[PDB]
């Protein structure tokens, strides 16, 4: 029956599918868009705490195929789900967009034959991706799976006859699986003649059917299910080009399962779900052995998350969907509209407070989004709580996450300078080999801070469609054996095909007390991407070929030492004016001087004027984009040309405040200016 | 004076760059070109022994930078270069192209100022790739190079003062370095003053200048060199998207030295000749400890190769420049031309000699080019003496090769059937952890070997064009710990990925003894890109979501065992029987019936089948991008559909052969059909 007596109706009894959702440690699918709901409430709350919220501003409508296998809205029964795909168009009125955004979401239901993939929920789930592509509109996966699906053609156990050698003696094995006339009958009878593929054989007295090939009636048992995987593999990763995408793993995912959830990219696990390629008990009848205990280690958040396969981790469900929905709050409703501003109690006029100090170890996230003290908060380069760090598990060398700048969204990358200690666990499956910790000092890439950077600078530009900066401070890339061996060279040339790729403005910014050396620049240097990337250095910043140390000890030997000393024991002492000596060349003096950045800074003042600096190349780009829709087009440099020919004569194309000021004035004459381009974008 | 009397003139002597070049183990650039006569000249004498060559078969010309910075042809004495960058232009007729084809060569020349990255070496560095990529005409690098070059004002040692505290004693320090009115005044009549930057300060007796920031008269010190380096990390990482890319390391490459030979991805190292990021004593003086002996531990073949870095190691000079010309055979005069056709005594009109026995280990390499046996030579499906392998040396588990069918070049993908011995050499830097084999198992992807694929196959298509056949034999990715933790999953992703972008014919063949099974088959399915791939399966191959074991473990557990019994102690023999149950599923009657393989074949057929599928495909692909030349294109679909309506009526869309051979009788008739197009491609 159902718990006798309850305030209300008792939900798992209505829909006992939802019961075995939640016996399996996961919320019921269609019990999600509640979630989201929550999760898009609270993201108000933490806004503007006043507003009055409706239930009209968020809307949920699941999706199903119609009569023609095309998408189309219902409002239904929950567990009414022929296939074991769910979805849900959502359209939710958020901060950043009053007015609604929408986004669809997909879900392994793992209540229908335990969320196994079948050729139908693969070539839905496919339908999805492609109905979210057309419209520009974010992809949210829900990952609660157990792989592809297998079965086996049950109607051809029980009748199904042997071919024994000593005609009644198992040992000496069988020569074949045959049917009697009787068998294909049946196959007869229940229509199911194509279960098998068999040859006439009539022997020792009467016509036996040799079985060639077990087919099976029941759809979805083999290859079958493998074309569907691969469809909706490659689905995903043409979508990840196409519209943000995003998965959280909420009970397990496993075969595709698992791929989704990579091809995807971003990815948060729900602690205790594991993503796997196999599970345990297979392994270990493998390997002959009991050697790995539960799925956790094969695939825990302790091996995904310090992957960077997962970029972060969840309590539970509903902090799943509330990681999804913060992280959503940085980018664009659908592609290709302008990032979604949102200016918040923090205003971009004003100094930053926290700054480092040349010889004290800090954090760069008090860089990043300021550091609360016992005297007061010392706000950072951007806004005060905007800070949503990701893949803070892995290469924690560097700390990659979304910020606002006055409220403008951006991709943030900084250097982390506390040395980094990587643990990293034994397996099992060798009978010995124990922990081990590897030391990674600070401003140093390595073959797993590079590939990190590389996937930051990526997942910036493909679906969040984010501008970027990059507190650029680094020493260079280790050079030792290992992480050669490692194949360094590969993860930091992964950066340089990224930043070619970039499609919004990149700010490069060498911070207060840090550096870019010779194996650092290269690989970031503004010429990489003339397009979107500039450089900008700070007074107390130092940048050149080798570190002081190294370079002294090529142009600065005793014999030149000595010669010095000879025009006025004194080593200690002179061995530093050397050093010094060096040091007064790599001075952002000379970086302007040399014309190798767009401009010095001082870091107090850096909000100030990256925030109109970003403001005003955004209006730039737009307005460039505007030119290109014309029919004939032309280099980048002939668009910005002629977009700049139309600012006013006083305005100064030097000043970023002036000239976005002025462009968000005139956005409509601007846009007239260009009708009447069109007459003359034919011939 | 010169070595007194030899029978010709000494170059060694004549231009003593040549001996300089040579001291330090490498070929003196301007003798390059004389190289690639050879190898091209052997070329042909292992192509046909008789064809009797002339020397205007093979032509150099070194190109420079004219008044207006544009590239020009000059002849002049070897030595002329002013940069330490130097560039040929060369036009070669070879077995592919009897009329010629060209592609540029540029090389560090490391006996100008060490083969140090100078603005000016790096302008022209990236003036040629662009030369090259504008032609469409692959570009060749000759990696001998020590870095970004590093300066300091040397015009500011002899003549700087500093400022002591205690006026004369070293101990206490200085204060800062400055000049006198005199030094001012050097720095005037020697026009330098801009070589620093300072602010007067008269104190203690008279005028002071404080030295605020040295930048050096003599440009090339440091960031602009920096700058450079970007420059042309950028370049190349574009170059390799756009023509076909190839690297050299012939003395050794440092800094964007080691960088560009990744970043134009194909490389090929000399024995000896390390590429590094910094050098050992540079890391010693860090580690404070003599960890490193020499560069070639940081750098040398042991860790490039091993890498995957390199993909081919090289005995001297002249091999590097064979193993070039060879892979350079296989690849297209220009960007986009047809692939080079090369027909040999090796006619496609046979059967496949070679064969796997289902129990019995064998060299997949002895199925891809043949077996030479006691009892004569047993070709396999390629070309008897065309396959030329690459990466070699790198994550065994795969062999990657470029080959010919009937002529036509290819990339093929080989699985690896013998368990692969890895040993993992132990760092110095770590006092102590020695050696380490890790046992690489057969027929499995592992993150090292599934990056191979995702390699060969993106190396295959960017800068070759060629067409590609994959024999898929994997059991699946390893689900183990460490291979998880290793991310196995990023790196088959990355083949997805790059499946998705192949724009030239695939061919995914499942050979007679192998199999693809759930982990496997998913990131190989030719619905990632139905556009350009095909699969078919052997007749004796099989596939399945899990192999009958892990199957039978599932569907067919001990009860329904009992049960079968039941309707006919024996648990062996009938384990065994549902072992069978289960292998009768996985028959590629089964994947011919589900539609999920374009057709099963019969190994010794093969070579005669797939020489005349792909012979088809080129023609119809060739076809279908001149329909797209047309003015308002669409799918892919429309395309090919309207291509085939122009067949004759009798020509059997489904027979290969007919149809590339009524394409090839007709390429002209067909191009008028088009030509009577455009004006229907206007409106």
């Amino acid at each position: 029956l159902r718990p006798i007596a309850t305030p209300y109706p008792v939900k798992e009894w209505l829909q006992p599918k939802r019961y075995k959702a939640h016996l399996m440690g996961t919320t019921y699918v269609y019990d999600f868009p509640e979630l989201f709901r929550q999760a898009s409430s609270s993201q108000w709350k933490n806004f503007s705490a006043d507003v009055k919220l409706t239930d009209d501003f968020f809307i949920s409508n699941e999706l199903i195929e119609d009569e023609n296998g095309e998408l189309t809205e219902v409002e239904r029964e929950p567990g009414a789900n022929a296939i074991g795909m769910v979805a849900f168009k959502i359209t939710v009125k958020t901060p950043e967009y009053p007015r609604g955004r929408q986004f669809v979401v997909v879900a392994n239901d793992i209540t229908f034959k335990i969320g196994s993939f079948g050729p139908q929920e693969d070539e839905f789930f496919n339908k999805v991706t492609e109905y979210a592509r057309k419209r520009g509109i974010p992809r949210i996966y829900l990952a609660a799976n157990s792989g592809a699906r297998i079965g086996m053609a049950e109607e051809i156990v029980p009748l199904f006859q042997v071919a024994w050698n000593d005609a009644a003696n198992p040992d000496k094995g069988f020569q074949y699986l045959y049917l009697t006339s009787e068998g294909m009958e049946t196959l007869k009878k229940f229509d199911k003649e194509n279960s098998v593929l068999t040859e006439r054989t009539v022997i020792n007295g009467e016509e036996r059917f040799v079985i060639k090939t077990i087919i099976g009636s029941e759809d979805g048992l083999g290859v079958e299910c493998l074309r569907g995987s691969g469809l909706i593999a490659g689905a995903t990763s043409r979508a990840y080009h196409d519209i943000f995408t995003i998965t959280l793993v909420t009970c397990r995912s496993v075969g595709i399962g698992a791929y989704l959830v990579r091809l995807g990219q971003r990815a948060i696990q729900v602690e205790g779900q594991p993503i796997i390629l196999t599970g345990a008990p297979a392994i270990n009848k493998m390997l002959g052995r009991e050697v790995y205990t539960s799925n956790l280690q094969l695939g825990g958040t302790q091996i995904m998350y310090n992957n960077g396969v997962s970029h972060l981790t969840a309590v539970d469900d509903l902090a799943g969907v509330e990681k999804i929905v913060e992280w959503m709050s940085y980018v664009p409703a659908k592609r290709n509209m302008p990032v979604p501003i949102l200016e918040t109690k923090d205003t971009w006029d004003r100094p930053v407070d926290f700054t480092p100090t040349n010889d004290e170890t800090y954090d760069v996230r008090w860089m990043i989004e300021g550091r609360e003290t016992e005297s007061g908060f010392e706000y950072g380069l951007f806004d005060k709580g905007s800070f949503f760090e990701t893949l803070s598990g892995w290469a924690k060398g560097v700390v990659v996450g979304r910020a606002r700048l006055g409220g403008i969204p951006l991709g943030v990358i900084g250097v982390e300078t506390r040395t980094v200690e990587n643990l990293i666990p034994a397996d099992p499956a060798n009978p010995n080999s124990a922990e081990t910790l590897i030391q990674e000092p600070g401003q140093v890439w390595h073959p797993n801070s590079a590939f990190k950077t590389a996937q930051a600078i990526n997942d910036f530009n493909n679906g969040e469609q984010l501008p970027m900066m990059i507190l650029a401070n680094w020493r260079g890339f280790s050079g030792g054996q290992r992480d050669m061996f490692n194949e360094v060279l590969k993860y930091g040339s992964f950066i340089v095909d990224a930043l070619v790729d970039y499609k919004q403005p990149i700010i490069i910014y060498i911070p207060p007390t840090g550096e870019l050396r010779g194996g650092s620049w290269v690989v970031v240097d503004p010429t990489i991407n003339a397009d979107q990337m500039e450089m900008y250095a700070d007074v107390n910043a130092r940048a050149g070929v080798l570190e002081p140390q190294g370079m002294v000890g090529i142009k600065f030997r005793r014999e030149k030492l000595l010669d010095t000393m000879n025009r006025l024991e004194l080593l200690p002492i002179y061995g530093q004016i050397s050093l010094q000596f060096a040091d007064l060349h790599d001075r952002s003096s000379r970086m302007v001087a040399k014309g190798v950045i767009s401009k010095e800074l001082e870091w107090t003042e850096a909000r100030r004027f990256f925030f109109w600096r970003l403001r005003r190349r955004l209006n730039e780009e737009y307005l460039i984009k505007r030119l290109s829709h014309q029919v004939g087009e032309a280099s980048r440099l002939e668009k910005i040309a002629r977009i700049r020919s139309w600012y006013p004569a006083s305005v100064d194309h030097e000043d970023d405040r002036q000239v976005a000021t002025w462009i968000e004035e005139n956005y409509k004459t601007l846009d007239d200016k260009l009708k009447g381009l069109k007459l003359e974008s034919f011939a």
